[PDB]
């Protein structure tokens, strides 16, 4: 058919933090376009819920990214059940905001490990298969903070800017072999949180966003799905900013 | 389908990028007006667009010619939903050899045309509270290129334009973005020598030249309803030639 | 001092940044030729430069005046070692109300001026394998700003020009760089309501408006021998209003 | 534009960039504490600083060592007015061969160090409502480099960190900045193949490797009272290797 290349069938997609919000939006979108999605979560309850909504189109698994041992059996589980990972989506970002003078060492370490080093560990683990296949996608869910900096979020900003630098390097290494490594940088996105924010709080967030709204989880998903698709094979080492104009370039 | 009931103006749609954009939109359900400098240009456009659209003669540097094409489109189709600025030429030279008119032509055709055509479509977009303005820039504007300072000013300047404009119209559901292609295989690049081509390909980690559809796919995404939260942004499609 | 024996050409040197640049360069041992739009401006410019330089009337849009000015500089002083391009103007308006003329004037004065003046001083710089071209841009060209789509097209455009030019002449000991002021205190800003100056200060983490001298110090640094490994770069001096 | 009465702490001051930073501030009136990871390197720093400062041993990945140095410095000198983070190392490998600790050591030596040292001198700079933080980055953090993904992630992270700390302390008259060297001639550099050196020079329009003093000047300018309106900015010193 015309648009035959547009399908994701035959492709295996690994999405981290797929329990809610963006991550769930990504997994659902990829499945809707024909891919088998494996979503991962931090707890065993998180994994089961993911398996629930993926149903027959994929699998939930509990992956504790920080533990290198956790990665190995999760990838092996996928290889045995589905196969090698065609598409890696790194979406396991947390936040531990504080100003610098009040910032605890653990809050710095846990942000660096969960948001920055998680990317390196997972990218490495899926790297080799995509190089044999000569086709691959790595997309990391970044943040406008990494570009702009935000007071009280120096750890976040450091992690989110680091994964851009990490991606550009990886891109240069694997570009020649049909692998793509990009970042999607969201602005304020509406979540399970935000709905309980106060009118004053919600106003102050909106003042920052020229578009005058918060973005949708799906808006991030559709960026990710385009970049993970066969018509984005010429984009690597790039950051696709989805923030309603809160920042530019 | 995806652009059900949307009217798109693609300037410079005779070939390459422009033709690939027009057809991608038509293939996804838009009425498409594609533009050319010449009669046969416009005629041949209308030929390949057939029932899904129409080719018109447009001179992006002439205010009167803009006035007629848009007034022409309004009469028969309606108001423009999606504007793609893909006019743009080169006149390369080192600075020390660049003629004043080689500068001015590149400025008029590749930068000031972006101002004229966007202003002309925006009133209606502001009123409708929805829209898309998309401009085809170039890696050159971000990276700079010896022998192309006029191109680099124009392609850089269309980004600064887009940003400001994107701030003026963000609140009313209009996005304004730039797709910045790297080296895209064209007639002229197939005409290069073996040694020149090697020099091009050496700059591109991906190891190939890009295809026009690759730009077309990027533009259709940004013009779609799923790209609504992206404004004032530059989507680089250069195979790794340059990064961020 | 740092600039002994060097000849500097500072365009728009009547007041503000232009004057502060001219004064700093004199302080540090340079013979400076400042320009102004009027013969009266040149009067004042010569008045404050004294035996360290001279004022001249220069119309950056007119090739005829560009040549005349350069002949007189070569006659009375020698070959321009340092070109500082600071002949910017403003014509703010929203896109819907921007006149064709407000666009063109900004593009001519603020962008195309950098092309003509850089081109005119460049040959001598390459003959001596040493030189400095520094253009005064604006944060607006990087972040964009509603009502300043013409100014931002230009301020961004001159960065694309500088990146290309830098690549053409790096091999020959010349640097081409841009200094980007955020909000700088001028007589125009001093004249603003308390509400307006509050709104500006909210945008600037440093709590203040920058000073003309602060821009000059960045220019003086880039023009020095301590910046000879810096080319193609933008130096943002905006108290944190925008970052990178 | 002296640094009289100022106390500057340059981590990684044994040789090269850090020793030129250290020496240059001394020459402009600063008392300087230079650091190294071994007590011998700390000895050699004391020797060349002599009367104008002192060397000390600092393990930037250890909070204990950080406190020991800083309380020492408060004793003999006072509070740190100026902080230069020049304590990068590399641990190069393509991603498939990069081991966990090779990733971890570079993140902790080149990025978390910036966090730990910056917090460590921040409070005193906040009470005095004046300060300077400058981190030595790398063009690699901006453009990315194959086989350097850990180095680039860190060198980029420290720009993101610097941007938000700048926002936190800008209103109290402290700037936080990055200098991003390109290829800088070192002892390790002069000792490579002609083939290697030629391949480094291939990437630099300036035609040459940068010097350690050139980076020191950028740092010296940024730490001066003339750079008070620059914060959250990266200043790229790379011969045009990369642009903006």
């Amino acid at each position: 058919l015309y648009f035959q290349s547009m399908s994701f069938e035959g492709k295996i997609a690994l999405v981290t933090g797929a329990s809610r919000g963006i991550g769930r939006a990504i997994a659902e979108t990829l499945v809707a376009r024909g891919a088998k999605v494996i979503g991962t979560a931090t707890s065993e309850n998180g994994a089961k819920n993911i398996s629930d909504y993926l149903g027959a189109n994929g699998k939930g698994l509990m992956l504790n990214v920080t533990d290198p041992a956790s990665i190995e059996s999760v990838l092996e589980n996928i290889r045995a059940e589905f196969g090698e990972v065609d598409i890696l989506v790194n979406n396991a970002g947390i936040t531990r905001d504080n100003l610098l003078m009040r910032m605890k060492d653990d809050e710095w370490n846990d942000i660096i490990e969960t948001n920055l080093s998680s990317v390196f560990r997972l990218s490495k683990a899926v790297m080799r298969a995509m190089m044999k296949k000569r086709c691959g996608r790595i997309i990391t869910i970044g943040s406008v903070v990494g570009t702009m900096g935000n007071a009280g979020q120096a750890n976040y900003a450091a992690a989110k800017a680091g994964l851009i630098g990490f991606s550009k390097s990886l891109a240069r290494e694997v570009a020649s072999r049909g692998i793509t490594v990009n970042v999607v940088a969201p602005g304020f996105i509406e979540t399970d949180m935000t709905r309980a924010l106060s009118d004053d709080q919600r106003a102050g967030i909106l003042a920052q966003v020229p578009a005058g709204r918060l973005g949708g989880a799906q808006e991030i998903a559709s960026a990710v799905a385009f970049l993970a698709s066969d018509e984005a094979s010429y984009i690597t080492g790039e950051t696709l900013h989805v923030n309603g104009g809160m920042y530019m370039v």
